[PDB]
């Protein structure tokens, strides 16, 4: 069989993706095979989840999708191989929340946070950050768990499945809220300045901003607000007078339901509802994470580029996320403004664009989304991240023949 991601432009050199249906099998399968590279719902858009000729490409498919919510401690203990979709559906169901999802819920739980996923809002972290606990086969079979609190959980939830095969993950919760979306058009840059673009980015639990670098400025502004928390006017922009898609031209009956109309917690963080499920996207994607007092320079610096951005972009989302704990998520260490592109799907259009965007965010630390498109030299890549080495160290410790280490990996920590 071919194995690919996703949007389809990676093709694994695997012929099979092995589907253990035990644990037993899994951890025999992990003990007896020389290289392995997990696979989840493939929304990588790289060869991060490639294992090379010979590797093996394993999935967690075939093992029970355990959520099992504890009411009392306010936790939720995940199979690796669970989407946000059901755990949503789960939690939700027992009167618990998360505090943030990303765009679309039919992601692999234990893929999103292994490479920095988040989604929006100043004092919201990255998936990652609600992470409590993970448990891993490592490379001889056995299994570790690491929990908040040890030295070596910074390395550990963010890891990029290089440190053995996360089984499961402990995540905590809160009381289930209720959100309402309210969604409006053309925001100018003109004049957006410092103190504007920071009430803009903080007028709700979380906010994106769109375009698609063609007119000057914003298509659209999206606000998810708590109910349980105020909502001042937003002046600076026109209320949506129709349901919107964030990109331009598709369809909006596949988005979360805005208007301002009330709703559970799960219904409104992602901007898909759950009944869209497509199988295969014809896109691509990038994101750069940077420090969020750079955010209106880099906002400039695309807007200088626009023409050369727009023949190739679907849309353009900005978003915040709060500094992370996790060594390797692109937030690591500061608050964070990203920069995310849904790209047409034009490996060889969208590749020279990518590194003119790279060139021009140089002097912001931009740290790009490990699942996403990036041409950043690993060099570079190494000198952003301040504990890099730590994880270098905490990789060879768990993983000293590199099992779990691709030419992907490989060349991160050279
Ligand atoms: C396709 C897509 C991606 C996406 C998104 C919407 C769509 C439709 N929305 C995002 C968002 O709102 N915010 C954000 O930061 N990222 C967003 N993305 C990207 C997506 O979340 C990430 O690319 C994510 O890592 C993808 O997870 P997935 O599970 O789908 O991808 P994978 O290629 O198969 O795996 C990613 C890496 O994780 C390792 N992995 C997977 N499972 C395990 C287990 N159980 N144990 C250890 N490692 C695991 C893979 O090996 C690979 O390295
Ligand atoms: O990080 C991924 C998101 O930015 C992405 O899924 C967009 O929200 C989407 O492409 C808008 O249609």
């Amino acid at each position: 069989i071919t194995v690919t991601n996703w949007a389809g432009n990676i093709t694994y050199t695997a012929k099979e993706l092995l589907r253990p249906h035990s644990l037993d099998a899994l951890r025999a399968l992990v003990a007896d095979s020389a290289r392995v590279r997990v696979l989840g719902s493939g929304h990588s858009f790289n060869e991060i989840a490639e294992p090379g000729d010979g590797g093996v490409l394993l999935s967690l498919a075939g093992l029970p999708s355990v959520v099992d919510v504890d009411t009392a401690a306010r936790t939720v203990r995940v199979g690796g191989g669970v989407r946000y979709a059901e755990l949503a559906r789960v939690v939700h169901a027992r009167g618990l929340a998360l505090p943030n999802m990303a765009s679309l819920p039919h992601i692999s739980v234990a893929g999103s946070v292994a490479t920095g996923t988040h989604g929006s809002g100043v004092g919201n972290g990255s998936l990652a950050s609600v992470v409590r606990e993970v448990e891993l086969v490592t490379a001889d079979g056995s299994t570790v768990v690491i929990a908040r609190g040890d030295e070596r959980f910074g390395g550990a939830v963010t890891s990029l499945g290089a440190l053995g095969v996360v089984t499961s993950l402990t995540l905590d919760l809160e009381p289930a809220y209720e959100m309402e979306q309210h969604v409006f058009t053309e925001l100018p840059l003109a004049g957006l300045d410092p103190a504007t673009f920071e009430t803009v980015m903080a007028a709700a639990y979380s906010v994106s901003l769109f375009t698609d670098w063609r007119a000057p400025g914003f298509r659209q502004v999206w606000l998810k607000r708590r109910t349980d928390r105020p909502l001042d006017g937003f002046p600076y922009a026109a209320p949506a007078a129709e349901k919107m898609h964030p990109v331009p031209g598709m369809p909006a009956v596949n988005c979360t339901e805005q208007f301002g109309v009330p709703g559970p917690w799960h219904e409104r963080l992602p901007h898909f509802r759950a009944e869209f499920t497509p199988s295969s996207g014809a896109e691509l994607q990038s994101e750069y994470l940077m420090p969020r007092e750079h955010a209106l320079a880099a906002l400039h610096a695309m807007d200088a580029i626009r023409e050369t951005l727009a023949p190739v972009l679907q849309t353009c989302e900005i978003r915040t996320v709060a500094a992370d704990a996790q060594w390797l998520s692109p937030a690591y260490g500061r608050d964070t403004v990203a920069a995310h592109f849904t790209w047409v799907e034009d490996t060889a259009a969208v590749l020279p664009v990518v590194r003119r965007l790279e060139e021009a965010l140089v002097p912001f630390a931009a740290r790009p989304h490990w699942g996403k498109v990036f041409t950043v030299p690993a060099g570079e890549l190494r000198a952003l991240y301040p504990r890099l080495a730590d994880f270098g160290a905490l990789a060879g410790a768990l993983d000293p023949a590199g099992k779990f280490t691709n030419a992907f990996v490989r060349g991160v920590l050279a």
